[PDB]
């Protein structure tokens, strides 16, 4: 399990990721 959820988990970082 880890083909799905883990693109899941990059989608709410990719915001974060956007200030330093």
């Amino acid at each position: 399990y880890s083909d799905e959820l883990r693109q899941r988990l990059a989608a709410r970082l990719e915001a974060l990721k956007e200030n330093g």
